[PDB]
């Protein structure tokens, strides 16, 4: 689809059963989720927010689905208060910015 | 342009004079920016960041150039670590996201 930025752009992601709505973040290098039970193995990581670094748990090689487009990538789970959609997905997708 | 989004998409902007390079960051409400001379009246606000809340200066109705593309809108002055282009400027260029 042509997303346009008057509002956050917001869409629903479908990841590992669940419906979710996600934030599609060209400032984002990568992809971090609310909590939520995925499979497979598991690293911790830490990343940046407002209050200070938070640790995550990174899972690798993660089926996605973003507006009916199926991407696999590397998804960061943890305390963040936006589900962010960044690059490393929106490369997946076929995503580019127009003007 | 088309621009994908394997690297950071940073592109050259013109304000004030002056060269920048810029990050087109669609999950940003807001265009900030590095320390500069614009002319007119400001106002201070609070905006976050990894360590807490930074002071920034609110400029409004100032001209920018982004990638050849002429806007008008608020800019926001201050120790950022990343010039941002937010959303405000990127509805004022016709930035979409297309997938
Ligand atoms: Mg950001």
């Amino acid at each position: 689809p042509q997303i346009t930025l008057w509002k956050r752009p917001l869409v629903t992601i479908k990841i590992g059963g669940q419906l979710k709505e996600a934030l599609l973040d060209t400032g984002a290098d990568d992809t971090v989720l609310e909590e939520m039970n995925l499979p497979g193995r598991w690293k911790p990581k830490m990343i940046g927010g407002i209050g200070g670094f938070i640790k995550v748990r990174q899972y690798d090689q993660i089926l996605i689905e973003i507006c009916g487009h199926k991407a696999i990538g590397t998804v960061l789970v943890g305390p963040t208060p936006v589900n962010i959609i960044g690059r490393n997905l929106l490369t997946q997708i076929g995503c580019t910015l127009n003007f």
